[PDB]
DNA sequence: CAGTGATAGAGAC
DNA sequence: GTCTCTATCACTG
């Protein structure tokens, strides 16, 4: 809305992924995509980035409760 | 309105 | 038949 285009300089320094449902941050201030943030923070150890992909699978949606 | 942390499901071999 | 990774939800300021 405020921006005329979604484009931007934001790039995942861990997997170069320029597309993601949400941008995460690290106590270093370096930008990270949602996957690296979730995987890197949970794993804490390097893992073949060859897993990353330029396509994101859309999952279903369901309220946690109620 | 946006972002985070936590939990669970699905896919491929 | 089993394992792993990733996304989405709800809540708060
Ligand atoms: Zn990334």
């Amino acid at each position: 809305m405020k921006n005329g285009e979604q484009n931007g300089p934001t790039t995942c320094t861990n997997c170069f992924t320029q597309t993601t449902p949400v941008w995460r941050r690290n106590p270093e201030g370096q930008p990270l995509c949602n996957a690296c943030g979730l995987f890197l923070k949970l794993h804490g150890v390097v893992r073949p980035l060859s897993l990353k992909t330029d396509v994101i699978k859309k999952r279903n949606r369901n309220s946690a409760n109620s």
